[PDB]
């Protein structure tokens, strides 16, 4: 016996710095996936590990999830796993900070969502958004990477540098 | 022409509703939200979350509340699905822990001890008490369940197994697995 519990990989003693927070998530990310590609498994854990890891970076985040592109026509993104309040059912590519990073396949970071034009709101009160897009081995747009905060300017290049990075890990872990 | 309400509002409410009135609140708010789409994964997501913020407002000290569904590859086994709380279990076979039995049995389990539960699995080491709820197919068979861990002992009754097996009707209802 470990003396381990699943749920245990998010704890994080405030004396950690960010750095060190982020790098044990995608270690955690990389063992709780290893075993299944089922993608709502595994990103149902992401979940928790992102909205942990920030509560404990003191990041005032409410929502932390991902939405992920639908599998019938044209490219809509549909709610999938989140840690947080409920959220919209389905945007489309295009439309909105998720939206945006599923058209452009590229990290947006929005420091104030009210003077951001489009913004789609699931939560009244976010202020500050950091999307990061999915994408395959064949460069297409698998899902997103979604995270709110109730401050302005939440996020930065280095949320940004490690989101990539999981966004790489769930793609090579997961099944879509 | 904004309504003024966001998605989020289903889950701001008064903590001072009494409890008839927050779980018929749940149930009301799951119908509209899942009217329409099918898709399972995001009416799952939304739920765990509608069933995460009552109780918290029940002041039930709740660590966890999800979901877990029925491999389609495997009738027999259950794979992890959307949920408010700390990291979880991936799988479960059917039989085996709380989720396993209430899965196997088709029959709501209602824990006051887990640790007196033999065969209990725990995701969280901190769960003591817990409550699981089969979701049912039009055919009978397990779709899944619904599954929430309490941090005190003896955290659920009846009157959340009464709730959830109409909110597990109406996840069948509204979804397609
Ligand atoms: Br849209
Ligand atoms: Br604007
Ligand atoms: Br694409
Ligand atoms: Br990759
Ligand atoms: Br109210
Ligand atoms: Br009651
Ligand atoms: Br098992
Ligand atoms: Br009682
Ligand atoms: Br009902």
């Amino acid at each position: 016996s470990t003396g381990f519990h699943h749920a245990d990989h998010v704890n994080y003693s405030s004396n950690l710095n960010k750095e060190e927070i982020l790098e044990q998530l995608l270690l955690s990310y990389e063992g709780l996936s290893d075993g299944q590609v089922n993608w709502v498994c595994n990103l149902s854990n992401a979940s928790s590990l992102i909205w942990h890891a920030y509560k404990s970076l003191a990041v005032d985040i409410n929502w932390a999830g991902f939405y992920v592109t639908q599998a019938s026509e044209e490219n809509t993104l549909i709610l999938g796993p989140f840690q947080g309040k409920v959220a919209c059912q389905m945007i489309q590519f295009g439309k909105g900070v998720c939206g945006t990073a599923a058209s452009t396949k590229e990290t947006q970071i929005v420091p104030d969502v009210n003077k951001y034009p489009g913004h789609i709101a699931c939560d009244g009160e976010t202020k500050s958004e950091i999307v990061v897009p999915i994408i395959s081995n064949d460069g297409k747009t698998l899902g997103v990477i979604d995270i709110d905060c109730l401050d302005y300017e939440g996020f930065d290049h280095v949320d940004k540098e490690f989101l990539e990075k999981l966004a790489k890990l769930i793609n090579k872990s997961c099944v879509f």
